[PDB]
């Protein structure tokens, strides 16, 4: 029972799909039982930059890993506030909540580079 598209949490699960479609195993179809393993997140970064990560190197078992690796490079490269852990998140039905506010940053950031914008911030700067 269900027809059309909607939801809130819409705008961003397509973004992170768009991009993740690239690879095959990464799938981004909800937001609980998507990102419990961990490449979903390693895919979104080696995606912008196939430096940092090596997707081919990652394996699609390790989850605790692929998962402080991504917060990690992240939280040090972008320069992210760790929000979530990759023991926290990790879980069977880990909250959707508790992540999407997460992944949102990556939109966003990235976002307020180059990129089609109206109405939003003037990038302040400082150093």
């Amino acid at each position: 029972g269900s027809s059309g598209s909607s939801g809130a949490k819409d705008a961003l699960l397509l973004w992170c799909q768009m991009k993740t479609a690239g690879y095959p195993n990464v799938n981004v179809h909800n937001f609980t039982t998507s990102w419990r393993d961990g490449l979903a997140f390693n895919a979104i970064v080696h995606k912008h930059r196939p430096d940092l990560l090596d997707f081919e190197s990652l394996k699609k078992c390790n989850a605790h890993y692929n998962l402080q690796n991504a917060f990690n490079l992240a939280e040090k490269e972008l320069g992210l506030t760790k929000l979530l852990d990759p023991e926290d998140v990790n879980v069977d039905q880990p909250d959707e909540k508790s992540i999407i506010t997460y992944v949102a940053t990556y939109y966003h950031y990235f976002s307020k580079m180059k990129a089609l914008a109206v109405e939003g911030k003037s990038g302040p700067s400082s150093g």
